[PDB]
């Protein structure tokens, strides 16, 4: 469908894709996020969080202290452009954001903010005209 992608995860520290392109003719963009694990497992919860590449470390290290009830993202953090809740095996979620929040000229990284995952679990997002 036009302005959307699907990203999956499972019982590993990797997303299904390391690159996402957002068409600049979109007004809104939807990221569908699936966890293909079979059951909820310790240390295997995942989400999808978007920020400028320079902000990743700060957002994740601060977000870790937000707790599981806040989905490991600091409430109301302006560095976070969009995020999904933490999901476990068998679940799915979605986040829709405005394309006007993005800039060509800026560098973006999506990552998982479950404690410790952000180092390996990440990818690049680009606004493509
Ligand atoms: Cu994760």
């Amino acid at each position: 469908a036009s302005c959307e992608t699907t990203v999956t995860s499972g019982d590993t520290m990797t997303y299904s894709t390391r690159s996402i392109s957002v068409p600049a003719s979109c007004a809104e963009f939807t990221v569908n996020f699936e966890h293909k694990g079979h059951m909820p497992k310790t240390g295997m919860g995942h989400n999808w969080v978007l920020a400028k590449s320079a902000d990743v470390g700060d957002v994740a290290k601060e977000g870790a202290h937000a707790g599981a009830d806040n989905n490991f993202v600091t409430p109301g953090d302006k560095r976070v452009i969009a995020f999904t809740p933490i999901i476990g095996g068998g679940e799915k979620t979605s986040v829709k954001f405005k394309v006007s929040a993005l800039s060509k000229d800026e560098a973006y990284t999506y990552f998982c903010s479950y404690p410790g995952h952000f180092s390996m679990m990440r990818g690049t997002l680009k606004l493509e005209e």
